[PDB]
């Protein structure tokens, strides 16, 4: 199976089941990472090193955290590097928790957008960095392509989009646990290319548990 | 006479004669406006003010210019305000000219649809604004109602349809020059309500030559 259209039986249910799954997840780092909270530091440090290359130039004024959850990434990666951050997530309870989780530094979160990425239009020329981590599997192929194009139109000069996510060994696979798909590297690269985005960097995440999907970062604009 | 069914003798001929009329019209603003090219600025400027009331919320991703001709409206009203525009018109030569007329900004016209509105089905979830100007008189009452129902089905959330057109003092009047009708305000309102639309705003156009039909704008959803 090479596309979401093949594997998703009913698009409305694909989205509503995902919302229902996330509604019952603890609003904690462990919850955000599916019981793998302990990998957060290795993930964040690797993400920082990847992002720092572009800030040696990409601007430091504003970032957008997509599928931000309670703000694991906003706390440790984005807020230390960007003067302001916007967060978008489908799960209201996570964004409410974010306000506590993020503490004093979280007062620099400008907008908390409670919204599906498939329904979200980032404002034109607004963001230096748009971070999209462990959420692309929650969108259809068409919605992903379209969102990426809207993201591109939301970038400031020299701004970048970063996708960081699990890659499948082959094809497109439905996870009926959380109502998401996982796609292989070639599938993801094709969707990016078809969105008219340039691939500025690609990097496999190392030092990771073996029984979980491989993780790639892609910087785009 | 209170309906097109009481004035149009042969429906096929009503459509074919209009197509023939438009085929021999020069592809210019003066041709679009039947010799009143000079009213274009007062018209466009009034349309902009009318529409901006909804943009200040109706989205700005995409518009549909119905009976667009060479793109008089697409050029001055829609392309500046909307990220993409689709054009639909029965007259192939006008849409060809449009590619020249629109120039550089015209590169952001997504689709050129050569089709009668009576045969056109805008696809679900496509448009923030559907603009229908100086063309409703080319459709029968039933095709008009059905088209407007189709349009409603294609609107994005908060999206609107705008009709801007000549209104007759009374009844339904046939123009056997261009093979169109003009309908009074009551007739037009009846057709709107029957299409399951709500009236959002109505505005009479000011500063027009006294010898031409009154013009009204209706915003609908
Ligand atoms: N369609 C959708 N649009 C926006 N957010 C979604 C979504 N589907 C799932 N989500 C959110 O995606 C997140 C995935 S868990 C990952 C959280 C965060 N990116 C991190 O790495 O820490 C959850 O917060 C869930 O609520
Ligand atoms: N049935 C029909 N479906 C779609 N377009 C039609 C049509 N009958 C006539 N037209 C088109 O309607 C237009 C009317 S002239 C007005 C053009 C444009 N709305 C403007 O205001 O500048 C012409 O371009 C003509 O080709």
């Amino acid at each position: 199976r090479g596309s979401t259209s093949e594997v998703i039986e009913d698009e409305k249910q694909f989205y509503s089941k995902a919302k229902t799954y996330w509604k019952q997840i603890p609003p904690t780092v462990d919850g955000m990472l599916g019981g793998y909270g302990h990998i957060s530091s290795i993930d964040i440090n690797s993400s920082r090193k990847f992002l720092q290359r572009f800030l040696r130039k990409t601007g430091t004024s504003c970032a957008l955290d997509c599928g931000a959850g309670i703000g694991r990434i906003t706390k440790r990666l984005l807020l230390p590097l960007f003067r302001e951050v916007d967060m978008v997530d489908i799960t209201e309870d996570f964004l409410v928790q974010a306000k506590t989780y993020l503490g004093e530094e979280g007062k620099r979160v400008r907008n908390y957008f409670c919204c599906g990425l498939q329904d979200f239009t980032p404002e034109p020329d607004s963001y230096d960095v748009i971070w999209i981590q462990w959420v692309i599997g929650h969108l259809t192929d068409q919605h992903l392509a379209e969102f990426l194009r809207r993201c591109k139109g939301s970038l400031r000069p020299n701004g970048i989009i970063v996708i960081k996510d699990n890659m499948a060994q082959e094809g497109v696979i439905l996870d009926d646990v959380d109502s998401s798909v996982c796609r292989d590297l070639d599938v993801v690269r094709r969707i990016i290319c078809s969105a008219g985005l340039s691939l500025l960097a690609e990097e496999r995440q190392e030092n990771l548990p073996d029984e979980i999907y491989h993780v790639y970062s892609f910087a785009l604009r």
